[PDB]
């Protein structure tokens, strides 16, 4: 249910995790 984003080079890379 956490989603975290990893934004790099302007691309945001969401990761969702419980």
């Amino acid at each position: 249910g956490v989603c975290r984003c990893v934004c790099r080079r302007g691309v945001c890379r969401c990761v969702c995790r419980r």
